This record gives structure tokens, C-alpha cells and sequence, in this order.
């Protein structure tokens, strides 16, 4: 019976009838998100109510509503109708996706363009891509996306080996208008296929890798509870899924001795964007957010034992909503299982003669999203000695360009004639922290060099210092790898046994943040991917960094008006957000299919225990 | 009948016989290196000179001598007396670690010390610590170790939670005369005991953790022949052993179609060093070199099948030589195996309808050692798409010592009045580079951001630079995380289909390098750590970036008198040497032995392949 247990069908169910009933389903209407709304700040006076968060779309060209629906008293809270011009248009839709192709291919000047290139239309694919804020004022208040051309020259063909450069369409979607088509000139068409099941291409299969077996005999050591409590190895928390965030971690704890002690109180990737550097104007406005445009848990896929999870695997198949309010099931959407993690501590000792040596290993909590051409899984990690760490793992195809005739500063080529456009991927994990508890506090911490002199003669001190981060407007952050600075989440009121607060320490991976322009539009509208650390005071609106509406939003929204506020943050409940991210120049050996390249962060104690917590683990 | 085979026992007996009928064994003769030396370049002549390198101490004062042999040839090809004032003392020996505590437990001065502190000499334990080069000019020339003490209240406890602060001595082990004992101040010895295995300290071991099994029902996917020549997943290389640098890696190379493609000559970690930051006159002066003062190589570990190596593991046991010239093997010194390493590369695909997923995996070469308190674990991995990376592993117990009454800016406190000294552990990864032959070139790699303007108009764009390293002047470089820093290391003879030149690209950890003020002692002695990346021209007996006698040296051998010889790198044979480490702020957690923390780097393909050398692996 816990408020946070995962969305069932008899819950999406009611909610669907719930709409239909005030009127709010209509043969016009599609739901463009839906999800379980978190319990407020302080319901430990017991008194449940499930609430769900609906935004619903118009086709017909009808003011959107954002609508909260409690499926446990059965009523609409509240329906707004939204001024999208103002604070944004709602996420694509999937049944969007096709609508941009078949648009321009009965329009005059998309099939000028297309008959000068001898391409057919039935083997043209458009991307569906979002549209961003430019200079183009007609687009204000309009659902708009942007389209741009490969080539697929059978059905099984890879279509992003054929870029139809020099050519993009802009469309209405609601009102199925192509409003612009631009053609600045002809590229050839790359014409090498990228099918990388071609026995042609991939050339005899290898035989000589043989299996690797991976199995517990005796089961799991984790449990399952409720449908989505975990219990393991004296980690405690809850599996959450919303259809934009995908997997979210719920009330992350960990038993000391008798005693639960909260850590996380919300886990969560809040947002990804990729940007492009290319200035082509067929590609310079090129954005998309995956998350917050696209909603990547909608795109989850089903994972198959043995191939994407290997070894005893524990499947969660989370429930989310259909355009129309029907459940839909996203069956072995989830994958959970333990791994072994090599060595945890070992030491021979030359006087006490005891040798000692014990292994490690984490718990793994996984999805897998595509989106188009990319695909990422997102890989949450538990070991056993407190520490906590994300990994994404981005793979897919890489999207694709014509390479210029002499070359390109913004391009890298991976075959004749084939290029791809540089860019970035960058995520934003949103850490609801709870360090013993909800009185937290930041301090950033730097190495301290210190110079040859007095008390220190020889030279060799250092030392580091904190920093105590106590208002919003102080608490916008920058890496600093030189004096490796890190950042330390503490709870001033919560002591360990020496009588200092008890902490965890981040560990980031320190690679570049957003590229481009600080007067660009994309910068405007991914303000926080401009720095590294983020803390703001915890309120229950202030869940996306980027806002609730995302797609053709001016800018400003989220991070930036948040910490505006000002709010005390010294010792009171906070959220950090994390920015990182992987800045792609493509290499040959990316090209027909990436192989997984990854990025992450990690937490790890720091004075939270009063000793190591892994000295009762036994040796195996 | 590789020249890259193992040593044999009977190899070094042979050796032994050489020394003796030579007359440079005698009694008071003590072996304190003994080594292989790689085949000088250009033997594809095909004249196999097996040659060996020995240390040889003297314990009754003598001149210690450098001599080559050849086992070949039954000869001695050179015999060299060193003045150690002028070139440095010879690695310390396993047999003076208990010299220096036998040397003080007569010494009145250090009697006087201990009964002050009510301490009965027979518990007390001596750490016999490096000396290195100070203000003390008795020293010059003169075979010097220095001793911290340590009880141990019984004979299996662990002495290391009961360091005796504010006293230090200095030893003669030679002479075997006491020249200085400090006594700055009584401390109280900390009380709690350390014990990791006492049931008290442990409490009831878990019982939920339950089996991991992994097994390969048909073998291993690699094979071994001649010893130690391993073939793996298109990768071909020689394991080799020295007892000062541990485990190397011969003739990396990669099988491309029909080709075989070499990568790396020579990889190796070829020195690191512990610094310490306590400015106290009785640790100023640690520092110690487990590589060139220790020789990490014969510490190593007996690896445990099922708690060390788990899963189908293959060993080498690689043999060295004691201090008079017998063979003594470590038995299982060397684990192999392979390791599933998750996703490879996945895509779904919305309009050819194929889904594709293939899984990584890795080659892992591994051994273990222990110097005192500190253990290490040195892991090179190569991996499916032509990665490689190398992983150190950290564990065992933080060297330690009294928390002083109002704290202190250099020390962390772990239990009541036990500190932990902040310190760095700093590594060099010596890689003899061969991309595709030996005619090599490296670049600096920096991202460059574009400001908004002509060509650039929605300030979107950001490109790359690549700078060439001409002349080792040139070539010693620092880390940049801020601007994604990376180094290429490409042939610029030897191009891809794209006609572009086959690169590696070095990806650091950006972790802070060396802190002590530059002209500190260990800033002289471990220049190697001040900087990131250096670039040599190879040569023959350029083989450590401290030189060939670290201990007691007094400083700039090495890597900054290599590179003042200004040598042509552009497009020549070179060698990379990569300074990584990480910078240790003791926490409560690390007490009483350590969960392991990691550094490391990796070299990845980039334009190495014609496209993805993944594409022929099966389906699972
Ligand atoms: N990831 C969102 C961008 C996208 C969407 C659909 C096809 C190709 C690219
Ligand atoms: N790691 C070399 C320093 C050292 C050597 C022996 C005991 C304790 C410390
Ligand atoms: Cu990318
Ligand atoms: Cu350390
Ligand atoms: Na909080
Ligand atoms: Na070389």
C-alpha cells in the first residue's frame, strides 16, 4: 500500500473515465503526458491520495490543459487552460512523428526540391525534429516541427547513411501547413549503405567467442516488495517510472546497525539536450531535449534476458498511458539484477601475518530508451560500501550530414561523402538530497597548495578548504579539475561519532559544459547546462530544470528563475542539479553503428559512517 | 622461442653461476634488482641475446656494481662500480625491513624515548621507511633509512592504530649505527584497536549475501602459447614481469582483416610515488616510491582462486630472483580471464524495423601487491572495440598517526586520537608507442568555443584544434579539463580509407597533479608528477622518469634531463609518458582497512579503422 508504488492499468483506467466524463477527452483531444504526481512534504499524518498530472493536447487547434486528477476521491482538482505563445507548447507526440513526411510530400515545393535531386518520394524519410525559438516570428503561438530528409533506398535500408543535405521544411502540424522550405543548393547523396547486419558489410562472423555464463544458483540476494521496494544489502528504496523522466529512485536509504538513515529523497535524470555546432542554417538550429520534447521513458524498450540484461535478472514493467488515456504496458521495461565488483578491500599484513581479502559488488537498476537515431541506457548503481553512481551509455546511430567538398571545421567524415555534424550530450540529474534526514547543506571543497616557508619548510603541505554554499544566488557552481574541487552534501544537525556532521561527497567527471554562445538561443533555453552544480530550495513546482514546457519555450525558464527566489539553503531542505555531459566529435570507428560510450557521476560517503560499513561482509 | 618469453628458473640459476665464477657474488654481495632487458631495436635480424640487468648491494660497505649479463653467451658483458653519492642509492632490500627496528631496540636514545612513554620495546614495530634528500649532509653517500614506530599490543593486532607520534629516527643500515633519534613531544598513543577480523569490531557477519556464479563451460575465449604470448578477440601481445615494474605488456597489436596492426611496444607503469602533506618535522620527509625505492614486483601476491580472480582464470607465475641469485616463483602472481562488460552497441531502428544488440566484453591482466601498509591492484583491460585502459586500485590500510589536541589543517582524524596524513598516490604510465609502425607523432587536442557573429549567426558552433608536438622542449604538457584536453597519438605515414592518419586518443582523469611547492625536495625528485603528459624520443636506457637509482637521489634525473635533449619527435619513434594519480583526504570510512578507489586512463581508437571493428561479433 505505498504512495509510491508504480502506476497500475486500473489507475490510468480511472483516470481515463475520470476525463472523459468532465468532458475533457474528446475525439479532438490526445494526452501528450501523463504521471503520478509525488506525495507532499510532510504526509506522515497517513492520508493517501493518488493525484495524476495530465497534459492534453488539442488537434484541432483548441487551447491545450494542463489538468491534476485524484484517482482515490475520483474528481478534477484542477484544469487550466494553457497560452502556449507564453509558456510553452506541450511534448511531441508519437503520432506526429509520421505526420511531418506525409505533409511535405504533397507539397509543390518539397517535391520541386526532391525531382532536381532524381530522389522518389515513397523513399525519402523526414525526421521529425523540434523546432526551437529563431527569428521567425510566425512560428509564436504555432506547433511547429522541422524536417530533414534521408534517403532509404529499400525497406530495410538505414536510412541515416543517405543525408538529403541543403534542404529542410518547417510544418505546422495543426494546422498541416508547410510554412518554409529552404534548399541552399544540392549535395550528392552519400551512396555507401550503413546496413550493419549485411553479411557484405560485417564480413564472416567471429567464431571464437564463447559463452560466458553468469548465474545465482540460490537466486537473488536483493527482494521485491510491493511491486517496486527494493530491500538489499542494508540498502532500502522504491523504483519509480514516468513516462518523461523514465526510471526515477525513490527514498534511497541505508540501515546502520537499527537505524534507517535517509540519503536520497528523489533520484532522477530531470533533463538531457543535444546540441549541434554545426552553422549550416540546415542544421544550426538543432537542438533537441530528449526528455522534456520527447519524453524518453514513453520510448523505453523491451529488454530481452541474455542480450540487454545478462545474468538473474528481475524485471519491472512499468504501465504509462496511450495518446487516447489506455494503459499500455511496457513489458520487462526495467532490468534489475547484482554484479559482481571485483575486489573491496584486501591487505597482507607483514607483522600481524593476516591476509584479507573481500569482494564487492553492486546492485543494478537499468532502462534502455531510443529516439529516433539515438539510444541510451541509463544505468543506476548501489555498492556495497555506500556509494551511489550513474552511468548513461549512449549508443545508436550518429545523425548524419553531407561532407562539404573541402572539408569542414563543424563536420567530421566517416565515409565517402558522409558527415556528422559535431555536438554534445548533456544531462541533468536532479538529487532531491535527504543526508540523515531533510536539513542539508553544500559546501564545495578545493585543494589548498601552500608555499615553502615558515611552518611549513620543506614544502610538501597541502591542505583544502570548504566552502559553505548559503543562498540561492551563490550556489550556481563551476568544476574546477586543477584544485579537484568536489562538492560535499552534509547534515549540520546530524553528527557522526568523532562529532563531525555527517556527508556525502560528489565526484564529477569534469567535462566541458555548453559550447555554445552565451548569447544563443540554445543557451538561453538550456541555461542549466552552462554550469556544473545547481542547488536550489526544495518546492514541490520546481520539478524540471528547464520548466514543465519545454518545446518552443523562449527561454529562462527553470534553473535560472528558480534561484532567482534567493532562498535560504543552509541547513534546510535542498535539491542538487548536476550538469554533465559527453562533447561528441565523431570518429570513423562511430560510423555504421556506435559502439557505447558513457558518462556519469558518483556519491560516496564522507563522515556519514562511524567506521568502514562493509566490515561484516563475510569472505565468500 | 620468443625473446619476449618470461625468465626462467633456470635462466637466473644460469645468471647466479655467472655472478659467482666472476667473483661478484661473494657473501657480503646481495642481489637488489634483477631483470631481463627488452631486445634492442631493429633484431628482426633474427639473433636472439637473452641479457640480463643486476643491482649488486654490498653489506659490508663496498661499492655496490651495476652488471649485464648474457645468459646467451655465458658471459659478463659489463660490470660498472657506482658512486651512489653522485648517481643514488640501490633499491632498499626485503631483508633491511627488520634491520631498522633490530638497529633502534638497543639504542639508548630510543629506549629513553620509549620508556617516557611506558612503551615495552618488545611490542613496538618499525616501519622502515625511504630516506630521501634533505638538509642533512651526513647522509650524502651513506645508506640511510628512516623509522616511525607503531604498537602492537598483541602478536595478530594491528599495529598501524597505534602510531607512536613525535618520534622519528634515522639509521645507518650499513654502518648499523643510529645517527639521529628526534623526540619532539609525548602524544598519547591511540587505544581503539584496528582489527578488522575481530568478531567485537565486525559485529555478526552478514548472512544475505549469496553466490555469484560465473563460469565458461567451454574454456576461455583466449589463448596462451610459448608462455605468456596471448591471443584475444583480434588482439595479439605478450604478458611480460619485472620484479621492479611489475606486470608489462610486449607487442600490442590488433588483427585487422589479414593485417596485423601494432598499437603499443611497450606498456608499462614505470614509477609511483606517495607524497605525504603533514608539515610535522616527523613526517616532512615521506615520501616513498613503491616502483623505484620498493620494487613493486616482487611484493606481489599469491591471487586466490574465488576471492582474488573469480570466474575461469588463467595464471602465470612469473619467477624472480631472492637477494643471492636463487629462482623463486610467484606462484599465481598473474590472473587472465575475460569479463562481460555489458552493452556494446544497440539501435532500434523506426523505419528499416531491424533491432540490434550486441554485448562488450573485456581481456583483464591483473596482479596484486603489498608494500607495509599499502596494497595495489594493477589491471590493464582490452576491450571489444579497441580500447585499452589500465585501472589502479588502491586498498589496504592509511598510513597513520596521532590526532593532535585543536586539530589540524593536514591530518584527518579516523577514531579517537588516530589521524591519517593527507597524501597523494601518483603513477607513470610509460607507453612505447607504435600506431601502425613506429613513426608517431602526437597531438594536443582542445575544443574551441565560437563566439556569435558572421558564419556563425545563431552562435551555435564550436570546432577543434589540434596542435603537433614538434621537439620534446615543446612536449611536456598540462591537463585541461575545462576544454575537453585530449592527446592523439597518430601515424602520419599510415592513413585510413578517408586518407586521414590513423590516430589513438589518450583520455586522462584530469586529477590534480603533484601539490608540493616546486622547490621542495620531492618537487626535484618526482618531476615526472608536476605534469601531465610528456613526450620522449625513445632510446634504449631512457627507461624510468626518475632515473635508474631513485633512492636517495638527489634530484632532475629522469624525464626533465631526457627532454632537455630537445630530440625530433614529429613523425618518429616516441614514447608517452602519462602522470595520473589521486589526491587522498582520509575519511571515517577508509578506517580500519580501506574500501578500494580507483585512477586510471584509457586510449581509445580514433580513425584507427576503416568503420566500427565491431561489426562481425555474433549475436549472443
Ligand atoms: N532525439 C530526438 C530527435 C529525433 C527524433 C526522431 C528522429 C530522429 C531524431
Ligand atoms: N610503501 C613503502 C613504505 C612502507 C614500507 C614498509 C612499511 C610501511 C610503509
Ligand atoms: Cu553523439
Ligand atoms: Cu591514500
Ligand atoms: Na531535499
Ligand atoms: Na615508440
Amino acid at each position: 500500500a505505498s504512495p509510491f508504488r508504480l502506476a497500475s492499468a486500473g489507475e490510468i483506467s480511472e483516470v481515463q473515465g475520470i476525463l472523459r466524463t468532465a468532458g475533457l477527452l474528446g475525439p479532438e483531444k490526445r494526452i501528450a503526458y501523463l504521471g503520478v504526481l509525488d506525495p507532499a512534504r510532510g504526509a506522515g499524518s497517513e492520508a493517501e491520495d493518488r493525484r495524476f498530472r495530465v497534459f492534453i493536447h488539442d488537434v484541432s487547434g483548441a487551447r491545450p490543459q494542463e489538468v491534476t486528477v485524484s484517482v482515490t476521491n475520483g474528481t478534477v482538482i484542477s484544469a487550466v487552460e494553457l497560452d502556449t505563445a507564453a509558456t510553452g507548447e506541450l511534448p511531441v507526440l508519437e503520432e506526429e512523428f509520421e505526420v511531418v513526411e506525409q505533409l511535405l510530400a504533397t507539397d509543390e515545393r518539397w517535391l520541386k526540391a526532391l525531382a532536381a535531386r532524381n530522389l522518389d518520394v515513397s523513399k525519402v524519410r523526414v525526421a521529425p525534429l523540434s523546432a526551437g525559438v529563431f527569428e521567425y516570428a510566425e512560428e509564436r503561438g504555432r506547433r511547429i516541427l522541422r524536417g530533414l530528409a534521408f534517403v532509404q533506398d529499400f525497406p530495410e535500408d538505414s536510412a541515416w547513411a543517405h543525408p538529403v543535405d541543403g534542404l529542410v521544411a518547417y510544418v505546422d502540424v495543426v494546422s498541416k501547413e508547410v510554412t518554409r522550405v529552404i534548399d541552399t543548393g544540392v549535395f550528392p547523396v552519400p551512396a555507401e549503405h550503413g546496413n550493419y547486419t549485411d553479411p557484405e558489410l560485417t564480413g564472416p562472423l567471429r567464431t571464437t567467442q564463447k559463452p560466458i555464463s553468469i548465474t545465482q544458483p540460490e537466486g537473488p540476494s536483493f527482494t521485491v516488495t510491493g511491486g517496486n521496494h527494493i530491500e538489499w544489502e542494508k540498502w532500502s528504496l522504491d523504483v519509480g517510472f514516468d513516462v518523461r523522466e523514465g526510471v526515477v529512485l525513490h527514498n534511497i536509504a541505508f540501515r546502520d546497525g537499527d537505524r534507517l538513515r535517509p540519503i536520497i529523497n528523489r533520484a532522477s535524470i530531470a533533463e538531457m539536450v543535444v546540441p549541434y555546432g554545426d552553422p549550416s542554417p540546415i542544421r544550426s538550429w538543432q537542438n533537441y531535449f530528449d526528455t522534456g520534447e520527447y519524453l524518453v521513458g514513453q520510448y523505453a524498450n523491451s529488454l530481452e534476458l541474455g542480450c540487454d540484461c545478462l545474468g538473474d535478472i528481475t524485471y519491472l514493467s512499468p504501465v504509462i498511458s496511450d495518446a487516447f488515456g489506455n494503459p499500455r504496458e511496457i513489458r520487462n521495461g526495467i532490468c534489475m539484477h547484482e554484479e559482481d565488483w571485483g575486489i573491496l578491500a584486501k591487505h597482507s599484513d607483514l607483522w600481524s601475518g593476516i591476509n584479507y581479502t573481500r569482494r564487492n559488488r553492486r546492485m543494478v537498476i537499468s532502462f534502455f530508451t531510443t529516439i529516433g537515431n539515438y539510444d541510451y541506457g541509463f544505468y543506476w548503481y548501489l555498492y556495497l560500501d555506500g556509494t551511489i553512481e550513474f552511468e548513461a551509455k549512449a549508443t545508436g546511430v550518429v545523425f548524419t550530414s553531407a561532407f562539404p567538398e573541402g572539408g569542414s571545421d563543424n563536420i567530421s567524415q566517416l565515409a565517402p561523402g558522409l558527415g556528422a555534424p559535431f555536438h554534445q550530450h548533456i544531462f541533468s540529474a536532479r538529487l532531491d538530497m535527504a543526508i540523515d534526514g531533510f536539513t542539508n547543506r553544500v559546501e564545495e571543497e578545493d585543494v589548498v597548495r601552500q608555499t615553502m616557508g615558515p611552518g611549513n619548510e620543506r614544502g610538501n603541505a597541502f591542505s583544502r578548504k570548504r566552502t559553505v554554499l548559503t543562498r540561492e544566488s551563490e550556489a550556481v557552481r563551476e568544476a574546477d579539475a586543477r584544485t579537484g574541487r568536489t562538492w560535499i552534501i552534509s547534515n549540520p544537525e546530524s553528527k557522526n561519532r568523532l562529532n563531525e556532521p555527517v556527508g556525502y561527497k560528489l565526484h564529477a567527471h569534469n567535462q566541458p559544459t555548453l559550447l555554445a554562445d552565451p548569447g544563443s538561443s540554445i543557451a538561453r533555453r538550456a541555461a542549466f547546462a552552462t554550469k556544473d552544480l545547481w542547488v536550489t530550495r526544495y518546492a514541490d513546482d520546481e520539478r524540471y530544470p528547464t520548466g514543465d514546457f519545454v518545446n518552443q519555450h523562449s527561454g529562462g525558464a527553470g534553473l535560472p528563475s528558480y534561484i532567482a527566489q534567493d532562498r535560504d539553503i543552509d541547513g534546510q531542505d535542498i535539491v542538487v542539479w548536476h550538469t554533465f555531459g559527453l562533447t561528441h566529435f565523431p570518429r570513423v570507428e562511430d560510423w555504421p553503428i556506435m559502439p557505447v560510450d558513457t558518462v556519469g557521476f558518483k556519491l560516496r560517503p564522507e563522515g556519514f559512517f562511524d567506521r568502514s560499513p562493509v566490515l561484516d561482509v563475510p569472505a565468500n
